[PDB]
């Protein structure tokens, strides 16, 4: 599924990430659209062996399993084909474990890159919510 920009925002709030651990619902739409492009089926493969999969490109080498990953943790015991969904509860209550590790948002590459300092409120204008 291609979320559009409101669709999403008003997903992720549901499932309660606006605010969670103190990012606003707007970081986690900005981080949406520059690691998917709002697309859930959205995969990536790795220098390292490992691939980043669904609409926050969560990392087969800590998060999930894939079955081709060698030595890798599974850290949300989760298959990574489940963060393909059209139903983003699994990847929400992952990538709630991933901000809680110590690091932040700033375990998405494209959220420090291109998301972290600007008006990130602008991702929400408009929806209602
Ligand atoms: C969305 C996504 O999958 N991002 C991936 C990043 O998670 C990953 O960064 C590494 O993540 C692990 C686990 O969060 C980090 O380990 C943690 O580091 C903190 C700070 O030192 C520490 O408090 C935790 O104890 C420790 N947890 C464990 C289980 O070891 C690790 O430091 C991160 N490494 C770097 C360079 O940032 C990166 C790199 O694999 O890939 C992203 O795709
Ligand atoms: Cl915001
Ligand atoms: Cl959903
Ligand atoms: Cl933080
Ligand atoms: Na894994």
């Amino acid at each position: 599924k291609v979320f559009g920009r409101c669709e999403l925002a008003a997903a992720m709030k549901r499932h309660g990430l606006d605010n969670y651990r103190g990012y606003s619902l707007g970081n986690w739409v900005c981080a949406a659209k520059f690691e998917s492009n709002f697309n859930t089926q959205a995969t990536n493969r790795n220098t390292d062996g490992s691939t980043d999969y669904g609409i926050l490109q969560i990392n087969s080498r800590w998060w999930c399993n894939d079955g081709r990953t060698p030595g890798s943790r599974n850290l949300c015991n989760i298959p990574c084909s489940a963060l393909l969904s059209s139903d983003i509860t699994a990847s929400v209550n992952c990538a709630k474990k991933i901000v809680s590790d110590g690091n932040g948002m700033n375990a998405w590459v494209a959220w420090r890159n291109r998301c972290k300092g600007t008006d990130v409120q602008a991702w929400i204008r408009g929806c209602r919510l």
